[PDB]
DNA sequence: AAGCGGTTAACCG
DNA sequence: AAGCGGTTAACCG
């Protein structure tokens, strides 16, 4: 099977163990960078391991562990697999998009743009401001509660088995997507265990196939919801409807939720969940996607700038405490630092500024440029202050810069 | 044969992609990494090739790049920058020929040898010379090699490493990566720099991963012939100290090094002569060698290593003022210069030099550089201090080094 | 247009 | 103790 060799070839494992340890070398967790410097040595038998087992169909996926991920919703649960699982399982993503014509299909989608390669939120901003200025006059805004928990594996694998002609790869793609958590016993005891996809409702959060597997799940959603003069712009589970009437976009969302309830999805309904979901006139401005749609202006939402504000708070109280506490104090961490502090600030500044550069908040970004300027004006003099009366060793643990008798 | 079969192994052609990749990876060379960023796309196939080729003896080193390189004093550095294949290769061959050769392994081996050696450091050499000082040695030489790596002779190192090697397509392969063919030659002819790069039989590649042990595989027999009649020799790379329990004892010594270099080629910088390149006196007063001051009692950081410092950061807060006087202005500014940028930089070279000299023990000279330190460092806020109290804040902004959204 | 062997950003050849 | 897809470090799911 030309499907099957592909996923074998060293081309594509060591492409997908490209992508994983792009990943693994970055990890907080200093297991997962070692497991890749392990993996990483030895690289070209550790794959070819892996090809091996998988050319013999004895490739075993590995059992996984299941976290909590500090989340509104119930902690996310990630499954975090060995390297072998993710090596493999980034490799089916990469052949299955290049080489099946239902993944490449649901890749096409035009009003589908979430985890799609060569797409990205500002298209769908794009779309949606469009489609207002042709006749979209009001708006619902949803997302699907527990996304990936829903989703059914038995209808994931019953719409692949068509389009795979390979029984080998559909083996695979079953293994791939189930979930053997090794810590099983310890998630009973804190009453954990069940928010995990560890029976056939739910893919693992943190797969690479389980993003694909969600945009296949809604393949017939998205087919239904674009129909009756209604347009519906979906990210993974966010949904936005637009339309002329706030009868015909009320009915579309009444239409949805049946559609979502069909495959057993449910969606914030915005009259019921105001701060989860949107209804009103496309005027008003609304909210998308982490974006204010207005027509006249586009900007980032109220609670991205919100957020931004009290990173940017956080971080600013974080160095006054240090300023006073370096004063008087040997042990600092010197990540608050003068110097430190300001060189986080300005490297979150870029890191946010940058992914908003096609949005015009400049009324909202003078105004989050007006409380950093206002914030570095007031540690700056708070700084001065301390350092008015200060022999040179204070000096040096405030402004960060580090005594070499200390080393 | 076992030795061709290592290197013609996936497993050591990837092992030394590796090392290769890390180093071009970072490369300020836009040439180098382009190549890097390719050979790394393609890379399953990338370096099948190249082990097809090895397997076939078909293997073809490629033309090398020429570069002097300037460096303090008139000296130039010869640079031999060569394509990725040539890279990949020489690391292959070292990493095998470090794994595999007998005489190599004792080379490595050598206890007075320090240099380029594997789980080997200057601070092993400072310790290995204090306990000779304990034990009797009162006086000292230390020299240097001049122009070590282009007076070394290839045909030697060739018949050093020949009854070793055991295979014929090992030889022809070591005889390849040693050998330098330049690109560049005709346009180095008209500069009249090409009598630098080892075109020739003698000399060896500067660049190369090989090299450093061949200079440890070539000095092996001055190695031995030193450490006798009551002298120890310790050498790293060309850097050697003699120590002994007599001046003339010493002397005698660095007469009978200059001989043990004659024979391959190779001289010393003269103690009386040259005070930067080699050194003679009493252990108990101190001495210079390998950057730090051997004292009986004190080790420290040398002179020029902490006048080396203090220029690195006199430069860095200089930069930071004139960044300082420029970010209020105008908005060309390089950002790595400004205040914020400048102090947090300036923090972790102060990190990673007193990470290098932990083996130490002198603090008085610690502390006048910590002074140095602070008072450039005050200096600095007086002349921020200035410049903001006539600023608006966007002029506060550019300064301080902390960005506006508006100019993103 | 900037390379190499090595060490707990840096240091030594 | 920390994962995934996608996009010019971050953002969005
Ligand atoms: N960091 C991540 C990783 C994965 N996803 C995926 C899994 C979710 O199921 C899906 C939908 O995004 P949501 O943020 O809406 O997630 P949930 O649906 O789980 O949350 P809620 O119940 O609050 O809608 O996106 C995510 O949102 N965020
Ligand atoms: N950055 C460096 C420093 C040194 N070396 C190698 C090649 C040199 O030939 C050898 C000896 O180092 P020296 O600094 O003593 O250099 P030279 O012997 O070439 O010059 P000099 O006459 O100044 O001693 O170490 C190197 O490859 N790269
Ligand atoms: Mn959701
Ligand atoms: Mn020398």
């Amino acid at each position: 099977s030309r499907l099957y060799k592909d996923i074998c070839s060293l081309r594509t494992l060591y492409g997908a163990w490209r992508k994983v340890r792009s990943s693994a070398f970055l990890s907080s967790s200093d297991e997962i960078r070692r497991e890749a410097e392990e993996f990483e040595s030895r690289l070209p038998d550790s794959l070819i391991e892996i090809q091996h087992a998988l050319s013999k169909q004895i490739f075993i996926f590995l059992q996984q562990t299941g976290v909590a991920q500090k989340k509104g919703g119930k902690s996310r649960p990630l499954v975090l697999a060995p390297i072998p699982n993710r090596v493999v399982q980034r490799a089916l993503l990469d052949v299955l998009q290049r080489r099946v014509r239902l993944v490449k299909r649901v890749l096409g989608t035009p009003t589908s743009y979430g985890g799609i390669p060569d797409k990205r939120v500002a298209m769908a901003i794009a779309d949606a401001r469009e489609a207002m200025r042709t006749g979209a006059r009001f708006h619902i805004r949803s997302d699907i509660p527990a996304f990936f928990t829903k989703i059914n594996k038995d209808r994931v694998l019953e719409l692949l088995r068509p389009h795979l002609n390979c029984e080998a790869t559909l083996k695979l793609f079953e293994e791939a997507i189930r979930t053997d958590l090794a810590n099983i016993d310890d998630l009973r005891r804190k009453g954990l265990d069940e928010i995990f996809p560890i029976g056939i409702e739910g893919v693992a959060q943190g797969s690479p196939l389980s993003p694909l597997l969600a945009n296949i799940y809604l393949a017939d959603f998205d087919l239904a919801m674009n129909s009756n003069g209604i347009t519906c712009l979906r990210y993974i589970d966010d949904f936005l409807l637009l339309g002329a009437s706030l009868s015909d976009v009320d009915k579309a969302f009444n239409r949805a939720l049946k559609e979502l309830g069909k495959i057993g999805l449910e969606a914030y309904d915005p009259r019921t969940d105001k701060t989860k979901a949107s209804r009103g006139a496309t005027e008003i401005g609304f909210d998308f996607l982490g974006c204010n749609v207005s027509p006249g202006l586009i900007q980032p939402s109220e609670a991205t700038r919100r957020r931004f504000r009290a990173k940017l708070d956080a971080e600013f109280v974080a160095a006054s405490h240090a300023l006073r506490y370096n004063a008087q104090y040997q042990d600092g961490d010197g990540k608050y630092s003068y110097s430190s502090a300001l060189y986080r600030i300005d490297k979150i500044i870029l890191g946010w500024g940058k992914a908003f550069t096609f949005c015009n908040g400049s009324q909202c970004m003078i105004a989050l440029d007006d409380f950093i300027s206002n914030k570095l004006a007031q540690l700056e003099a708070e700084k001065i202050a301390i350092l008015a009366n200060s022999d040179s060793t204070v000096r040096r643990r405030v402004l960060g810069v580090r005594l070499l008798i200390d080393i």
